[PDB]
């Protein structure tokens, strides 16, 4: 049958969903909602994944991704796969603050999509991924 | 056939050195295997180590499905248990806390063994899947 659950979007080996009804939540609560679906906050390893994920988002909203600071700019993916500084999509001037331990993706007008470090406790939208069948 | 076209049978698994896909990072290599319904090789025996290395070029290094999730906390990409007593590290390996991804390569007059290297370095790779 289908490689993805109903209403999930296929790209590469993964299935993606923006949980629309789940209202804005903290990074921990967003990861927990992904987890309830057998998924994780998105783990963005490539330009192709950054482009696909941002293609299914609303340019007017900011979305938590599965990247967090375990120390002092020691970025870790929620699935613990390697973080590669050379393949990142930080907005200009980001990351900005050792007090901002979670990461969102949002659209800057006349620039495009990029990552921003933010307070883990701020409520944001999110995007989930899982392996396909 | 137990295995897809161009894949090689050993035990309950099919193995492939990807060709259309040139040298790549550990993450890109793992995604390339996953797109084929496969994963980077997970090595649970001497026989698997020998079969996998048997189908490689002694002049190249190949990513395997082993990486450090923290501080010498080695994990297989299929979540099967890491057993330090059934490993094939080269002498002096794993060498460095900043080398988080594992390659298998040939040392002249020694043979094949594992080396921790930087995850960002481009290497060849080997994929594994269950047979049909
Ligand atoms: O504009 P707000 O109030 O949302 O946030 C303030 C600005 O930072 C934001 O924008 C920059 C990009 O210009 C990002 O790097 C940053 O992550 C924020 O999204 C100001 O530029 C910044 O100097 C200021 O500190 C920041 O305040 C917010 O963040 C603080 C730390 O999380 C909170 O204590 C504060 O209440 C507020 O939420
Ligand atoms: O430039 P290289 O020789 O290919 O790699 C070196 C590496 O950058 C440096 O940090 C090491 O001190 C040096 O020995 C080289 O390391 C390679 O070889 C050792 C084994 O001899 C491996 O353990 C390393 O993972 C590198 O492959
Ligand atoms: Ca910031
Ligand atoms: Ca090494």
């Amino acid at each position: 049958g289908s490689m993805c659950p109903k209403d999930w979007k296929l790209f590469g080996s993964h299935c993606y969903l923006v949980p629309t009804v789940f209202s804005s939540a903290s990074w921990n609560k967003s990861e927990e909602n992904c987890s309830r679906m057998g998924a994780h906050l998105v783990v963005i390893h490539s330009q192709e994944e950054q482009d696909f994920i941002t293609g299914i988002l609303d340019i007017h909203a900011a979305y938590f991704i599965g990247l967090w600071d375990t120390g002092h700019r020691q970025w870790q993916w929620v699935d613990q796969t390697p973080y590669e500084e050379s393949v990142t999509f930080w907005h200009n001037g980001e990351p900005s603050s050792d007090n901002e331990k979670c990461v969102t993706v949002y659209y800057r007008r006349n620039i495009g999509w990029g990552w921003n470090d933010i307070s883990c406790n701020l409520k944001q939208k999110s995007v989930c991924q899982m392996k396909k069948i």
